[PDB]
Order: C-alpha cells, then structure tokens, then sequence
C-alpha cells in the first residue's frame, strides 16, 4: 500500500509538536518540512527522530547545490530521507546521493516547479530511486488543478523505475485520481494539521488508501 | 559602479560563522546567511546577525522554492533585507515573495542555481524581479566546470534585461577578470574569504582587484 507521510510545514518545534502528538501514530513517515528546517535549523530533524525513532524522518530541505555538504548534515542529525530540488545540477543529486548510502538513508528529487523529461533520465542515470510529484501550494493558490496531464506524469515517472511520492495540498477526495498507480507515498500537510480533527483526517486517509490499493 | 563584495557565511552554526564576521564584517557589503547556515541554525542567524550588524545589507539565502509567502514572511521577520528564490519555483512563488518583501522594504533575488531557461527570465523581469544570482554550482565545480564565454554572454544577456546581476561560485581573485567591462552588481565570496590563511586580506584583495578592473 502506499505510506501515508505528514508534513510538519510548522514554524517552531513547539508547533510542529501540537500536530506529532495527535497522529504520530497514524502515519507512517515524518517529516520534517522546508519551513521547519529553515525555521529551526537541522535541530528538528534530529529532535523528531529522537521522539519517533522507529517511523521514518525526511528532511525536506530542498538542497540545490553542495549536495554533499548539507545531505551529510541531514543524515549527522539522523535523518532517513533527504529531498534535492529538480533543478540542482546532476552533481548535486548524486553528491546528496553517495552521502545517503553512507548512512543507508536516500534521496529524493522534489518536482517543485520546473523540471524536464531530460533530467529526469538523468536521475535515473545517477541511481534516484525516489522522486516526490509535487503540486506546488503557490500553483494552487493560482487556481492550478490536479488533472489528467499530472496522472500521465505519475505514470511515466513510475515507468521510468522511480517510486513516486505524490503531494501538493491533497484532500481525501483526491485519492481517486491516482487509482492503478503504484503510488510510493501520499503526503498530506494542511489536510491533515488544519483539520479539526488531525486524527480523523489522518485515519480517513489511511482507510481510503486501504480501499483504493 | 564598482562591482560590491558578498561574504557567504556557508557556516553550520553561529559560532563559526562569527569566527568569520568578527574578521570582515567592516570589509565586505553585504553579509549573506548561507543556505548552509540557515538549514544549520535557522531562522535565528538571520536575526543574530542582523542585530550584530543592523547597519549592513543582510541576505537570507533561503533559495525558497514554494510557499513563496510564508518563507519570505519568515526571513524578514528576522529582518533580512534580501532573500534568494530558487530558478525553478513556480512564477506565482517569486510573485509572493516580492509582494512580502515590499511590505518590509525589502527585494527578492532569483537564484540562477542549476536548470532555467529564457523564458523563465522574461517573467520574472514582467513580475517585477530586479536581481538574479548567476551561480555556477560548487557541484558543478568540483566536476571541472569552468568559468568562460557561455557565462560572460549570459550575464551580460541579464544585465541586457534589466536585472542587476550577481556572480558567485567558487570565484578566486583570477577569476575577476573575466567579467571586466560588464556591470556587475556584487560578487560572493564564500571559501575564498572564509578559508583563506588571513580573511581580512582575502576580503582586502578582492576589494582592491575589483577596484582596478572597474575603476
Ligand atoms: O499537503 P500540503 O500542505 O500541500 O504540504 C505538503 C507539501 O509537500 C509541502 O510539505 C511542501 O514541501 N511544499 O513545498
Ligand atoms: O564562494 P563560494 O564558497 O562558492 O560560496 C558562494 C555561493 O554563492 C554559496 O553561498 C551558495 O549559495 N552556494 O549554493
Ligand atoms: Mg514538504
Ligand atoms: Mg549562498
């Protein structure tokens, strides 16, 4: 089945605690999201894996060049999963990658914005194993919907060998859409903390999942 | 106008950063928060170094690349001046720090790190963007790319546009040369300033060599 992954898209640990201490249970990934790295520092990777040890912890950190340098800083703090941008340059991606088999963790591409089919064999090239289709909250605040030139994506991505994590502000009901795909993982950030019950959102998600796949 | 100087201060913690500011803070421009520092220490280098330095032009190199608002939002309520948006961010992300920027007068930098094309450049001049960061990748670097001609006629292109320009990655005095007789903006510093046997003479070198090359 695919994950169930949270984003704590939280400015301060104390934030991000009010939504782990409700479904930390119910999901199977953490992470830590880009506005938390930057608000807290690579500290809250390493607090919430120390809390969560036996769930699974991405540092969504978006790196775009010295791959090296900031996935070994994710990895020190005990991340499992890091994220590298699309349009980082291939040495970026297979720099964060080589640092990840370190550490027996790995990387993910984030498809946030602009990227091309071109890059995308070269991450296979390189050995990316996990790519992350992203509906960027920006493109939604636009009026950009999920749609069928995003379903042809997924699915060509997931030909191309990748497990695809699908995210960008998806509700329960989006769930359909991706039917028949092998989806890596689901993530939900605002549908999730923002509801009025975490644990009913989180819970739904994870029985439509059931249901679906 | 002479080219400015840009310290990076690509530190994983505020000490070591300080280790750098104590020696050049007088020396440089501009003082940017390294992506590695602000991944490292968070938020808070922002503000420690602004209030170390309140007089000076403060860079959160942040190279946001969605949730264009919120990160902008964050950077200067830190009080930053300045903060980076990564090339490939959706054009409405670029739009949404500019607009967060204006309220704190403030301006966005688009970050020329890695892929983006002509195109992209054209709206992010039609949005309103004055500053792009043309980067050659330290990645990019350390695989043998080298600075040259493709570089000198994109920049100039840039300028060309309207953006005041910015060129960083890996730069060494010899480099400086190269970009002679073009506008450029400022120019970034990271290891060449941080790691030198004397950072305040790396910082004095490059501001002499600058100097001269556009005096
Ligand atoms: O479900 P959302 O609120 O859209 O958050 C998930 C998304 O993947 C974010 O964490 C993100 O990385 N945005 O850039
Ligand atoms: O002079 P460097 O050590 O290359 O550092 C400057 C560069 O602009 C970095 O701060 C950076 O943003 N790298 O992505
Ligand atoms: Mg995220
Ligand atoms: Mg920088």
């Amino acid at each position: 089945l695919p994950m169930l992954q949270v984003a704590l898209d939280n400015q301060t640990m104390d934030s991000a605690y009010e939504t782990t201490r409700l479904i930390a249970e119910e999901v199977d990934i953490i992470e830590v999201g880009t506005i938390l790295c930057v608000g807290e520092g690579v500290r809250a990777v390493r607090d919430l894996k120390a809390l969560y040890p036996h769930k699974i912890v991405l540092a969504d950190a978006k790196i775009a060049d010295a791959g090296k340098i900031l996935s070994r800083m994710c990895f020190e703090a005990n991340a499992d999963w890091v994220t590298v941008i699309c349009c980082a340059d291939i040495n970026t991606a297979k720099g964060a990658l080589d640092v990840a088999k370190e550490f027996n963790g790995d990387v993910q591409i984030q498809l946030t914005g602009y990227w091309t089919w071109e890059q995308a064999q070269q991450w296979r090239d390189a050995g990316i194993g996990q790519v992350v289709y992203h509906r960027s909250r920006d493109a939604q605040a636009a009026g950009v919907a999920w749609g069928e030139a995003d379903i042809t994506a997924i699915k060509r991505l997931s030909d191309m060998g990748f497990k695809v994590t699908v995210t960008g502000g998806l509700a329960l009901e989006d769930l359909p859409l991706f039917k028949g795909i092998p989806i890596h993982v689901f993530i939900a950030g605002r549908s999730i903390r923002d509801a009025a019950s975490p644990v009913e959102a989180a819970r739904q998600f994870k029985r439509s999942i059931a249901e679906l796949w």
